């Protein structure tokens, strides 16, 4: 089935999932000289104080930190968004090398990694329903670069040993996502898709401008993860990003002047 390799990578996806070549695919390149400041955008509201994580899973392409979304706890609202979008999980995409890893790019620049905090619109009752809707999902995307350690990431770093291979999960309660954020909430926004199959065109992207910095030794542990499951040939989980897709005359708006 789908992967990031030569024979099952992003370039093969269109065969099972024809929407891969659709009209609002992600990720895209953010051209900063083409993005327009948008006066109408209300300020972004990221309310993660009551966030209730449950567990962390290696799903054979990335690791997901999953949250309890059966109440309006961790919620994204405001900005380009109408209503309330409940946090369901976060995950990363990263490279084999620091020069690559992110999915979105800024004026062609690839970051070392990219964080996706996935949220579903609470007027659709559940995640599965929301992804059948064009405004069903909001994703907060945050670029990673290599510099100093992100203290609020180290707890995630620490657990990776125990979820090495496809299918493993460990308990991951009381993680606080607030320590994954950069200082500023300036952002670019456009309508787009999930970046993994089934690539559904259900996403409002909010991509932060200010990257977080993580340490060389933090990203190193990310790259020690396995695509394969226990007792299979070792295939390092690296380069699990989709490249930039055609914008197709979408509009990227900036929250900042
Ligand atoms: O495997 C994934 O990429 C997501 C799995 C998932 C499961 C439950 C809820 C949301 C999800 O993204
Ligand atoms: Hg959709
Ligand atoms: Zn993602």
């Amino acid at each position: 089935h789908w992967g990031y390799g030569k024979h099952n990578g992003p370039e093969h996806w269109h065969k099972d999932f024809p929407i891969a070549k659709g009209e609002r695919q992600s990720p895209v390149d953010i051209d900063t000289h083409t993005a327009k400041y948008d006066p109408s955008l209300k300020p972004l509201s990221v309310s993660y104080d009551q966030a209730t994580s449950l567990r962390i899973l290696n799903n054979g392409h990335a690791f997901n930190v999953e949250f309890d979304d059966s109440q309006d706890k961790a919620v994204l609202k405001g900005g380009p968004l109408d209503g309330t979008y409940r946090l369901i999980q976060f995950h990363f995409h990263w490279g084999s090398l620091d020069g690559q890893g992110s999915e979105h790019t800024v004026d062609k620049k690839k970051y070392a990694a990219e964080l996706h905090l996935v949220h579903w619109n609470t007027k659709y009752g559940d995640f599965g329903k929301a992804v059948q809707q064009p405004d069903g999902l909001a994703v907060l995307g945050i670029f990673l670069k290599v510099g100093s350690a992100k203290p609020g990431l180290q707890k995630v770093v620490d657990v990776l040993d125990s979820i090495k291979t496809k299918g493993k999960s460990a308990d991951f309660t009381n993680f606080d996502p607030r320590g994954l954020l950069p200082e500023s909430l300036d952002y670019w926004t456009y309508p787009g898709s999930l970046t993994t199959p089934p690539l559904l065109e259900c996403v409002t992207w909010i991509v932060l401008k200010e990257p977080i910095s993580v340490s060389s030794e933090q990203v190193l542990k990310f790259r020690k993860l396995n695509f394969n499951g226990e007792g299979e040939p070792e295939e390092l989980m690296v380069d699990n990003w989709r490249p930039a897709q055609p914008l197709k005359n979408r509009q990227i708006k900036a929250s900042f002047k």
